[PDB]
């Protein structure tokens, strides 16, 4: 049978990730899905990176996962129909689809919870590097998508939409979005990369910590970032 590495970008949300592993172990559990939750806390300074966090996991994660949840760590899904499975042929399989998603409508939203088969993700070079702070490091990887020639695929018939797929426990003030533009960051970010990615995100992880919370296994990952700031100077706006 096939294997899911749920990857869990994560900084500072705790609180979040205490009320995440119980939810998805169950919810994945009702399905049959075998996975293993991989908490990927960036420990360097620098703005948020959940794409080179999800790049790092993919590569700490064993050959036994055939694929991956990208898998935001405030997204809980309400419905069982929602079929965490291997993705077919076609490419990834998109679980917050742009029908479902509390917040995000648009057709080629592919953001929230992204399921990649291990081959695909390889193929595509996984994600852009150079994505500091809140935003479109998904849907450039939506181009990644349509660029090896695969497709997104959606849960049908389901029959909840955008108001009750989903708990989407993520308060504007409470966890703000880092949303600030530096340097030439605008211009650069809304252009497709294809000069990084998988094969050369630069990091090293300090220390693997095996967790159990209430008797869930779970790892976490402390991933110290690297940021090459004649290239991507927006790592850090200070
Ligand atoms: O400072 C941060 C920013 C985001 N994230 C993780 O990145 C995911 C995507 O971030 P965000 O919630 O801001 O995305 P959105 O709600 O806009 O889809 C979060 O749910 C967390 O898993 C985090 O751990 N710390
Ligand atoms: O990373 C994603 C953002 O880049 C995205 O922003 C949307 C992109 O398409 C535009 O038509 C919209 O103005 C805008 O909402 O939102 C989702 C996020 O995950
Ligand atoms: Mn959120």
């Amino acid at each position: 049978v096939h294997k899911m590495a749920l990857l869990v970008p994560f900084r500072d949300r705790f609180e979040e990730l205490l009320q995440f592993v119980p939810h998805m172990t169950a919810f994945l559990k009702r399905q049959g899905v075998a996975h293993h939750i991989f908490v990927l806390n960036q420990v360097d300074r620098f703005r948020f990176n959940r794409a080179s966090l999800i790049n790092v996991g993919f590569q700490f994660a064993s050959d036994v996962y055939d694929y991956i949840a990208m898998h935001d760590v405030d997204l809980l899904p309400l419905n069982d129909n929602l079929l965490y499975e291997y993705p077919s042929s076609l490419g990834p399989l998109h679980i917050a689809g742009p029908k479902l998603h509390p917040k995000y409508h648009y057709d080629n939203f592919v953001g929230g919870i992204l399921l990649v088969r291990r081959e695909h993700f390889k193929q595509m070079n996984g994600m852009s590097n150079q994505y500091w702070g809140w935003g479109l490091e998904d849907d450039e990887f939506f181009v990644r998508i349509r660029d090896a020639g695969l497709q997104v695929t959606r849960p049908q018939n389901i029959k909840t939409g955008t108001n009750d797929t989903f708990s989407h426990i993520h308060n504007r003030y409470h966890r703000k979005r880092d949303t600030q533009k530096c340097f030439n960051q605008k211009e650069m970010t809304r252009k497709r990369d294809h000069k990084t990615g998988l094969d050369n995100v630069k990091y090293k992880i300090l220390k693997v910590h095996e967790m159990l919370i209430d008797q869930v296994p779970v790892t976490i990952l402390n991933i110290l970032l690297d940021c090459d700031v004649n290239k991507t100077p927006w790592c850090d706006c200070s």
